[PDB]
């Protein structure tokens, strides 16, 4: 490539050049690709798409968090995991991050019936394989975030911790918190829609098992903006970490089941 990956926003915002979405190399320019928007209705219901098994995410740990100058991302070592949820292993948790916008009705990366929520925030899981690289090397957990005026406290280490990692390749530790206190109630984790894709940032490797869950997390709209307000896309701060989101991609001839 000519130039370094970067999202729509950041070439729109600064005259140093960047190669924007529909440019991007790698993978990215394959059929299988992700985020993508959802039908609900047109989801087929498949009875062996079970609860998922939380391991870990209860447990209150001082997370590492970084800026890595396209998002925030807290770094989960295998000290979480998951199994259910139809999956065919159990997947070791690697990192969690987030995407977003400062407006209310963008943000997230996937869609559901067209609407866009105020944030995505991504689980990524890897496989436990056996012996027999696949489809479903990586698990990714989708929860899409609604603006409101609920203080979500279960967040508030998270956006706390923003302030002290404005620039890329900052880390800092969070105080004492749990991934279950970012999540939806458990019991509310039961309907979630599966699809096979990709990555959402160079090299969009197509080895993505997705899972979007149906139930929203809460957070006020002050919690949402600090995310824009407090980090950075750049040393130099001239561009607020916002629009840190990939386009809408083409479902083509895939299929997208639900619990
Ligand atoms: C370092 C790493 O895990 N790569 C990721 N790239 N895109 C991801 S996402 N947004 O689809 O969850 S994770
Ligand atoms: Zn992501």
């Amino acid at each position: 490539a000519e130039s370094h990956w970067c999202y729509e926003v950041q070439a729109e915002s600064s005259n140093y050049p960047c190669l924007v979405p529909v440019k991007w190399g790698g993978n990215c320019q394959k059929d299988r690709q992700s985020p993508i928007n959802i039908v609900t209705t047109k989801a087929k219901v498949d009875k062996k798409l079970g609860r998922f098994f939380f391991s870990g995410y209860d447990k209150k740990q001082t997370w590492t968090v970084q800026n890595n100058g396209h998002s925030v991302m807290m770094l989960l070592e295998n000290k979480a995991s998951i199994s259910g949820g139809g999956l065919p292993a159990p997947y070791q948790a690697k990192q969690l991050h987030l995407h977003w916008s400062d407006l209310p009705y963008k943000g997230s990366e996937h869609s559901l019936d067209g609407e866009h929520f105020a944030m995505e925030m991504h689980i990524v899981h890897e496989k436990e394989k056996g012996t027999s690289d696949p489809e479903d090397e990586i698990a990714v957990l989708a929860f899409l975030v609604e603006a409101g005026t609920q203080v979500n406290e279960g967040f508030q280490p998270l956006v706390e911790a923003l302030s002290n990692i404005p620039k890329p390749e900052m880390s800092t530790t969070m105080a004492e918190s749990s991934l279950l206190d970012l999540l939806p109630k458990e019991e509310k984790l039961r309907h979630y829609f599966r699809y096979l894709g990709s990555l959402t940032t160079p090299t969009c490797d197509e080895k993505v098992v997705w899972t979007v869950f149906r139930e929203p997390i809460q957070l006020h709209r002050e919690q949402i903006l600090a995310f824009s307000q407090k980090l950075y896309y750049d040393k130099e701060q001239t561009v607020s970490m916002k629009d840190n989101v990939r386009p809408l991609q083409q479902l083509g001839q895939r299929t997208v089941i639900k619990s």
